[PDB]
């Protein structure tokens, strides 16, 4: 006997360039607490469901999960466009949602059985714009681009235009593209005929990396900030050399001394051989969230005698009130799901010169 845990994240479609590092975050998680003996002794188990790249595979997906694999809770999904389709469906029908790295403003109150694990734009996003001006202190000019058919884009390039606007730089253009474009050249140059210091993008992993590649191609030389779209390697393969500098904001960081986060980066990278990202370690959060809270929940009222509809409600009632030492460091959530969380980096992109392999560097 196991308890269901169901996990909706992209594992298809460009998406997945995102959606990837949690599944393997959600996966440590799994093996990490059920080497723990799981929940009280009674091993969880996952159950994937892709939701694939939209809001009718996500609907699907939650629809899914809740109905055919009966699960106790959901992880997912990735993006903050699908979670506001689909995370009332599960609010509707009294099944929680954990969002693992959903961070348009709204989420939370989108119902009472929706938290998330990622702290939203507002607080994440700022920290990179003033990274750039600790790097260049005579950034003026400030080109923004965003992803006009993405509701985190969207809700992430407000708060960096209000950013630039309060840090007393000059806004010279916003630009807009969809995160299915692959060409930018006209925004591209439109921008670069304003002299910017410094451009800001918000978008996804594959747009945003080809956005990157074609403003150094165009021979923009200025510092660039990525949003949150943009924080996977998955985007080195697209900018290659020229994703070099990109500042990335991070509410992550491997070099967190909480014991926790040992494990979770000894076991990342062992595997991996290379540091947990951001994603990796939000998945791997909110599946702790869903663990430590049925724990506490069996302890005074044994899950097993507990049936379905009861259980998530009480699960959800559980998790909201909830302590977690996790590898984002130490969380809780407020009244309505937001998370708590005390800390924040930002990194910066560093590649070889040849292109073919980089890192995340994590500025002090
Ligand atoms: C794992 S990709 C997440 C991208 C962005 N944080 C969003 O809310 O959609
Ligand atoms: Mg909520």
């Amino acid at each position: 006997n196991t308890i269901p845990i169901g996990i909706a994240l992209a594992q298809t479609s460009n998406v997945a360039l995102l959606g990837q590092e949690q599944v393997a975050g959600a996966k440590i998680a799994e093996k990490y607490f059920n080497d723990k003996g799981g929940v009280n002794g009674t091993p969880i188990k996952l159950i994937f469901q892709d939701t694939a790249g939209d809001e009718a595979g996500t609907i699907n997906a939650f629809q899914t999960l809740i109905n055919k694999d009966k699960v106790v809770g959901i992880v997912g999904p990735t993006l903050s466009q699908q979670a506001f389709s689909a995370n009332p469906i599960a609010e509707r029908a009294k099944v929680p949602v954990v969002g693992p790295s959903n961070t348009a403003k709204g989420i939370p109150e989108i119902g009472d059985y929706v938290a998330r694990v990622s702290a939203p734009v507002s607080v994440v996003a700022p920290n990179s714009v003033k990274a750039a001006l600790k790097q260049n202190p005579n950034i003026k000019k400030v080109a923004v681009f965003f992803a006009q058919n993405d509701a985190f884009s969207k809700s992430e390039t407000e708060i960096f235009q209000q950013t630039v606007k309060d840090q007393g730089l000059e806004l010279v253009t916003v630009q807009k593209f969809q995160t299915t474009d692959t060409d930018f050249q006209s925004q591209a140059t439109n921008a670069i005929n304003l002299k910017p210091d410094l451009v800001i993008i918000s978008g996804l992993a594959a747009d945003g990396g080809n956005l990157v590649r074609q403003l150094r191609e165009l021979g923009y030389q200025g510092a660039i900030i990525g949003g949150d779209g943009l924080n996977t390697s998955n985007v080195f393969a697209v900018c290659k050399a020229l994703c070099d500098g990109v500042l990335i904001a991070q509410a992550y960081s491997p070099e967190y001394t909480g014991e926790i986060n040992k494990a979770f980066r000894q076991a990342y990278v062992d595997q991996y051989k290379k540091e947990p990202p951001q994603f990796s370690a939000q998945a791997f959060a909110a599946v702790q969230v869903y663990v430590e809270s049925l724990k506490a929940l069996d302890t005074k009222n044994k899950v097993s005698k507990i049936q379905l509809p009861e259980l998530r409600t009480e699960l959800n009632k559980q998790l909201l009130t909830g302590k977690y030492n996790t590898p984002l460091g130490e969380i809780s959530f407020t009244p309505i799901g937001e998370v708590v969380q005390k800390d924040f980096y930002v990194a910066q992109i560093k590649m070889e010169k040849d292109g073919s392999q980089g890192k995340f560097t994590f500025l002090k």
